[PDB]
């Protein structure tokens, strides 16, 4: 039901869940074709990457950090990657101070890893599932 990868996707199914994916991960604001990473769509539809590895992806590339990261206190950055990787809102400060910090040791490409890497995201959304916001946890 969530937009999802089933193995022997159509090429149809796989457009559709690489828009879902900007969709959610760019915080539903669509972007100019210019802006788009068909070199990794064109991996993601050939079967090379996952749709967990296209949404690190797109969450790591320039779009994301022009978007959310340059114009922001990182405070207010870890809230929107919550939001859009982990489709929710951080449960505490400690949630943030935690990321706070990776982010200020580790830099920007290591925080995005974690949100991805964690065991909240892998029993939510694993590899095909493209995030969605839950009302619900
Ligand atoms: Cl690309």
């Amino acid at each position: 039901r969530p937009v999802e990868l089933r193995p022997d996707f159509s090429l149809d199914d796989a457009k559709m869940v690489i828009r879902a994916v900007y969709r959610q991960v760019l915080g539903n604001d669509y972007i100019m074709d210019s802006e788009r990473l068909k070199g990794a769509e064109s991996l993601l539809t050939n079967g090379s990457i996952s749709v967990r590895e296209f949404v690190r992806t797109v969450a790591k590339s320039e779009l994301y950090k022009k978007k959310f990261l340059y114009n922001n206190f990182q405070t207010r950055v870890i809230e929107l990657n919550y939001k859009h990787l982990l489709g929710r809102a951080p449960f505490s400060e400690d949630e943030v101070i935690f990321h706070l910090d990776l982010y200020e040791n580790q830099g920007f490409d290591a925080d995005i890893d974690s949100y991805i890497d964690s065991v909240e995201y892998q029993e939510n959304f694993g590899e095909n599932i493209v995030p969605y916001y839950r009302f619900n946890n």
